[PDB]
Order: structure tokens, then C-alpha cells, then sequence
């Protein structure tokens, strides 16, 4: 923490961004999350075969993990501030775009362990720093956005911007961003703390928050060896064919009911031209010339330049969409809510590259949330953030539990056949290194089927 | 896993393998727990490996790299070879020689461990063999490489191959040191093995000069920069991580070694002075660093990974030659090797020639010295030269002396739980989880493994 000298904060931002989003695109992250949420399978042991499937999840990517949380993203992020806060000019600026990516570094961990470090963290006179509960760090998530919130300055040219890769400086995105991510964690919360129905009513009337691609917060890889996305490698290293990850019958299945455009954009077809899926280790089906007729998830997103999405304007308005649906804070409102809806799916369907035409024959298909009840209104929003996210398996399993309370989540999943557990995967079990080394980590790790704080 | 270019893969292996040895899980754990360096103290460095506790993560991402990263795609580029139309000899030998390294590396950390059943799709749960097996499984893979491998065929990995361009010659040079460098390994343990030294020894064509080392080649390129710059980076670019064990300074300084301006930076007053383990770096008044640091230009961005070099190789047979090992004892061939040995060792790290001249002509010939002190000498030149590189280092200190004989003499660190030296890593989480044919406890980190007498 203060072992280090002068180290400039973009030079440490940026390696960190970096780093982040090769741990979100990597194996020991995508893989665990997309295959044990369900969102996607594996094609049985002959294809995928991840262990993942039946909830196995590897100590190495816990670790790593982990390591990434609190090593190479936290520790550094920290430094930065601290040499931002020690700069003359103070760079005000750099200090809250660092405060934002802390912010979501610890929302993330906590929403795969629950309780875990943060307050003892980065603390040179703390040797083993105690775990604090989900609810002290998500409302640490809270303090650090508006902690950002504060102290940025939109009059001060000075901040990271040659080494900002998400918004190369401009404040006023990272003003967007940080009062989005507000909304986004409480919107987690509020299942648990009803009370944040309030604080998600005034971000809602104050507005200017996320609204359309360019506010995105995306890791924009590229052709540049150097800077491909690893989800490109990993299909590289099994001959450059996609035979790895399938279209899962929990997601597909919705999409073909209501003719979801989006379908030919996240699967390839089978070598027949149909769209068809797979339960969980379910094999994938070839013909006797050894064609798939399974669908694989689209080639495309392993693609080099392949961009890592982290906050879309998809998320945002679908989520504002669902707090309109649910009154929270606000009236209850379907007018705006179906207003919401119908402009996150636009915003969703142009992100995967539906044409345009396609989206609006989509979007008018799709029953008006007015003239549904609201029960059903809300379990239409729900299918269409869980549509939305196949390929952001992080959030989509923050989603799923997210969906629904005592068992009432979109779309209703099985447990896995071949898992030993006997319901379905809630969390992550902490990683080897933090058992051993940190003398107050918990003796035992909890199992992977006991819900989190704000899981109910 | 279907058709995959042989060539793709085994650059693959090579760029994790270099990345894995000069990354902190692997050249921090090493340099700190084998006291080759120190970390200047808890204000400092404060490396939790100085003090013998390597973290599960660094075992793990490392043996990850030696069996699914390096071991299996090895094993895949050999397969493709082997259905190549026409069948890529040389592409075969180039990757059984790496597999072969990457199984000693693994053997010499963590002693016995799976094989014979590794990347196999049968057997779920591969037993694990003795470390003299899997020693025996490098030689053999050698000598299947130097037996498949063709001279007159132009089809290799030339392109992909960052080592030597496809240049079988310089391959066939290596496949034979590093055999060698096994069976010296192996010598203490399995004295017979001083047969096959002798023939090596005979028949010559080893790695002699510096063109035919085995090094990878970081450069300045974004993308192909060496780890270790990085970690300076990140704690703003002044080498305040890594410094100067008293363990390797006072035999250089001893010896008037010429080498200490290249392996060290000296304190603010132009004196190079040294750290025992977790001993607190020492600055003046006016917070100057009076304590040698390890010299920055060992952490520069394009900073070469060395992984066998010429001085490894001639000390080797200089060592052979002093113990007699399938060759009559010879202090005269001992010391024209020695001297050949760190001649190219201070070449290497930028030494002018003029001082290379007087630290060889100041140094005592072998021919001199009993045989037990010209082999002492000899060690110390190995101890020496393997600062930097730290997992040989390891290697070197372990196989230099039987019965705490090891040159040089080393303490047990103060703060550390272990009453006697470290001599091996425990196994990775993961393997000991989901191996149901691993151990159930593992090996403490003092128990020798087997070659180490
Ligand atoms: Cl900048
Ligand atoms: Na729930
Ligand atoms: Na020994």
C-alpha cells in the first residue's frame, strides 16, 4: 500500500482495466459463471465437457479470481488514489474514476463470496484483514460512487484520459456511469433492504443516468496482437472451430417463442439451417457424417476484437423499465415502464447487430406492457434482461437470483443431474490461498446452494 | 480438440513458459525462499516466500502451467505432427524437448508427480510416479527426439519457433546438454548414471557458446515485454523489491568479482553492501538507499529469459571432469573449463573484457587446489552465476553438497515456522482436491525429494 513510491494513476488505472477485463473474458471466470448459471451448456463430455457444468468449480479460478479483486485490481486502484490525492494539482478527477472501478471490483467479489474483505483491506498495519458482511459492502459500493460523485470536478480538464480506455477523460460519462451503478446496486439490494426503494426514486427523477451505446462502459479489445480478447484463444487452442460452448434450451427456447431477432446473432444454425438447443450435459447432436446440428454459441463472440461489456444501456433501461413495473420509489407506472422496455430491447438487439428493420418488426410483435398484469408485465422484463445477458454470464447470474424471490426466478431452471448438490448454485466457495494465509477468514466455506445477503 | 497447427501451439507454450518463470508466482518464491536475494524487510520487499510461506495461488498457477498450459498442448502439437502429411519429424522433437524441460521443471519442485498417465483421456485420475521415473521420462524423451529428428528435412517450426528458428542443429546441440544436465542431477542419487556423463563428455557437441543457448527473447515491443518490468512499474519504476543476499555478495566481493556492477546497484555512497534475509534495507538521513539493490537493468522490459546457457553447461563439465564421472578426475580439463565457464558467464551479463581477464587470471587454477576445494570453487561459480535465475539456482544449492554440505552454507530464516532449510514446494489445492491418486498430506517443505542427498 504505502511500500510502493510515485506511480502515476493512469499508468495503474489502465492496468488494471486491462487486467479486469482478461479476468472477465478468461476460463477461470466466463466459463465457471455461463455453464453453472445455465445460461449456456457444455455439449456433454465429448465437446465442452466443463466441469463447471455440474457446479465444480475450480480452486485455481476462485483463486485467480480473487487474486484479481484483491491483488492486481484493489491494491492497485487504492495506490492510484493515493498518488492522485498526493498529487499538486490534486487530480480530483483520476481520484473518482479510480473510486468507480473500486466501487464495481467489490461489487463483483462479493456478489460471487458474500461476505468478504474490504473495510481491513489495503492496510499496511493489518496483517489479516476480517471479512465484512455483503451489506456492509454493497453499502461500501454506495459510499464510493458517491464518494466519485463529489469529488469529481467537470470544470478541471485534468483526470486519466490517455489511459482512460473506457471514456478516454470525459467526466461527464463517469458521472453517468457512477449514478447508473448506484441504481444497478440498489436495484440488488432492495429485494433484502426495501428501504432503498426511496434512493432508486430520486435517481429515477433526477435522470442522466446510462441511455445509449456510447455511455457504455466496454474494455474495447482489438485486432492488435497484444490486445485480443482471450475468448479468441481459447477457441484458437481447439483448432479455431466453436465446439465448446452450446445454445442452452433455458435460452434459446424463450427466444423462439417470441421470435427473438437476436437468435441467428448469439448461435450459429445447425448444419441444416435450424436453430435447436441442449439441456445441461446434454450431448450434442451430429449425423452420421459427422455435421453439428446442435447449435454452438455464435463464433463471432470469440472473436478477436470481441468487445467486453460491463455496464450497457440495455441493463439500465430494462432495470428502470422493472422499477417503473414495481413501484419502487415511484408510482407504479406500465406506460413508462412498456416505454423502457421497448427501448432496452432496441438498444440490446442493436448492440448484437439485428438490422433495423428486424428490431421494429420485434419490438411491435411484443405485447405492450400496459395490457398485461403486472405479474406478467415483470416476468416479461425479467425474460428479456435474462435474454440479454447469455454473453455477460457475470451479470446473468446476478440476474437470475436477482429474478425472483423463494424460488420464483426467470426462467425456472433444474439442478444439474450430475451435481452432487441438490439445489441450485447460489455463490462461490472461497479460494485456497485466503483459507489458509488470512487467520480470521472462516474455518469452512460456505456451500455453493446457501443463498446470498440480497438473495431471497 | 481437433486439427491445431504444431507451431501455434508450441510458441504458445513458449511465451506462458517464459512468462510463468519471470512472473511474482514463480521467480519471487524461488529468489526469496533459496536466499539468492533478499527482500530488504518488511517496509521493503516483505515477500511472505522469504520466510518460506509460498502461497497455494503460486503452486497452483504454476503447476497449471506445467501440466494444462505447457504439458498438454505439448502433448496436442506432437499428436498433429505425428498425422501430418508428411509427418513433421522435427516438430515432434522440438516439442518432446520442451515437454521433457517442462517435466524436469515440475519434478524438481515438487518431487513425485503424475506422468506416464498425464493427458490421457482413459484414465480420469493419473497416478502419480516416483520423481526417478519421471527423470528417467526426460532422458528417454530426449533420446526419442534426437532420434526422430531429421537434419536434412527443411520442415520444422521454424516461424513459430522463437527459440532457434527451426534450426535442428542447434536443437540436437541442446537435446544432448540437457541430458547431461539431468544425469548430473541424478549422479548423487544414481552414481551408475556417471556412464552415460562419460559418453556425453566423449562424443562433445553441447552447448558451448552463446549463440547456443536456449533463451527466450523479450524485446520492447508492447505485448513482448519481460514481467519483471511490469512489476517495477507498478511500484513507480525504482527497484526497491528485490536485494542483495549476503549469501551471493561477500563470495563475489571475496573473490573480487567483476560481476557485482552488473548484479547489483551500489548504495548512495558508491559501496555495495549487502542484507541478511528479511534484514531492514538501510538509508541515510535523507531517505538515500545505502543497501545494494538487484541492478534495474536485470528488470529492463526486454530483459532475455535465459533457460540453459553455455556457463551452466561448462561448469557442468568442469564439475564432471573434477569428480571423475565416467571420466578420469581431471583438474587440468577441470580448470580450462572453469575458466571457459565464467568467462562466458560475465560475458553474458555485459562484463568488459579487460576485467574478465583479471578475475580469471586472479583466480587460482584447480590444477592447484585439492580436488575438494576446486570442486568448492567450481560450485561457487554456479551459485554465482544463478542469481538471476532463481529456479536453477534452487536446483544448483540442493545438488551442490550432500549431508549439509551445500555450498554456500545457509540459515534457516528467523520468522520462519520450518527448524531447517526449505528443499521442495507443497502440492497445488487443486490437484490435491480433485486427484482421488494424490497423496492425502502433502510433503513438508524440508523433506528432501530424491535426487537431493
Ligand atoms: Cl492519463
Ligand atoms: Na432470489
Ligand atoms: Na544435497
Amino acid at each position: 500500500p504505502n511500500t510502493a513510491e510515485k506511480v502515476d494513476p493512469g499508468y495503474l488505472f489502465n492496468y488494471v482495466a486491462v487486467n479486469w477485463a482478461g479476468t472477465r473474458t478468461g476460463g477461470d471466470f466466463y466459463i465457471p459463471l455461463s455453464m453453472s448459471s445455465q445460461c449456456q451448456v457444455d455439449g456433454g463430455l465429448d465437446y465442452g465437457g466443463w466441469d463447471e457444468s455440474v457446479y465444480t468449480i475450480s480452486p485455481y479460478s476462485t483463486g485467480n479470481t480473487w487474486k484479481h479483486y484483491y491483488s492486481v485490481g484493489g491494491n492497485n486502484l487504492m495506490l492510484a488514489i493515493k498518488n492522485a490525492e498526493e498529487a499538486d494539482p490534486v487530480n480530483h478527477n483520476a481520484i473518482a474514476q479510480c473510486k468507480i472501478l473500486l466501487a464495481e471490483h467489490m461489487y463483483e467479489a462479493t456478489m460471487l463470496w458474500g461476505d468478504i474483505p474490504f473495510t481491513e483491506s489495503w492496510n499496511g498495519t493489518i496483517k489479516y484483514p476480517k471479512f465484512d458482511s455483503q451489506e456492509s459492502v454493497l453499502n461500501g459500493v454506495l459510499s464510493l460512487l458517491d464518494e466519485a460523485l463529489q469529488i469529481m470536478d467537470l470544470n478541471d480538464a485534468n483526470a486519466i484520459d490517455e489511459y482512460d480506455i473506457y471514456y478516454k477523460g470525459d467526466m461527464n460519462k463517469w458521472m453517468t456511469l457512477a449514478k447508473s451503478l448506484k441504481f444497478r446496486t440498489l436495484m440488488v439490494m432492495v429485494d433484502k433492504d426495501p428501504s432503498k426503494a426511496t434512493a432508486i426514486g430520486t435517481l429515477l427523477q433526477a435522470g442522466g443516468m446510462v441511455s445509449s451505446a456510447s455511455d457504455n462502459l466496454v474494455f474495447p479489445y482489438s485486432a492488435e496482437p497484444g490486445n485480443q480478447n482471450p475468448k479468441y484463444e481459447l477457441i484458437e487452442l481447439v483448432g479455431g472451430t466453436q465446439i465448446l460452448f452450446f445454445a442452452s434450451n433455458y435460452m434459446l427456447k424463450p427466444m423462439q417463442e417470441r421470435n427473438d431477432p437476436r437468435i441467428p446473432c448469439y448461435f450459429e444454425p445447425g448444419a441444416d439451417g435450424v436453430y435447436r438447443g441442449l439441456g445441461n450435459r446434454e450431448p450434442a447432436v451430429t449425423d452420421d457424417k459427422d455435421n453439428m446440428l446442435s447449435s454452438v454459441v455464435s463464433s463471432y463472440l470469440f472473436r478477436k476484437d470481441a468487445p467486453e461489456l460491463i455496464y450497457s444501456c440495455q441493463e439500465q433501461l430494462l432495470l428502470e423499465a422493472e422499477a417503473y413495473a414495481r413501484g419502487l420509489g415511484v408510482a407504479q407506472n406500465l406506460s413508462k415502464a412498456n416505454e423502457l422496455y421497448k427501448k432496452g430491447i432496441r438498444e440490446a438487439c442493436a448492440f448484437y447487430g439485428v438490422a433495423e428493420a428486424d428490431i421494429d418488426t420485434y419490438v411491435t410483435g411484443l405485447p405492450e406492457l400496459t395490457a398485461l398484469t403486472q405479474e406478467k408485465a415483470l416476468y416479461e422484463i425479467h425474460m428479456q434482461q435474462w435474454i440479454d445477458l447469455m454473453d455477460r454470464p457475470f451479470e446473468e447470474f446476478v440476474q437470475w437470483r436477482r429474478s425472483g424471490t423463494a424460488g420464483n426466478e426467470v426462467p425456472t431452471l433444474q439442478v444439474p443431474e450430475d451435481a452432487t448438490s441438490k439445489e441450485l448454485i447460489r455463490r462461490w466457495e472461497y479460494s485456497p490461498e485466503e483459507m489458509t494465509a488470512n487467520i480470521n477468514a472462516p474455518k469452512e466455506s460456505p456451500k455453493i446452494w446457501e443463498k446470498l445477503w440480497f438473495d431471497l
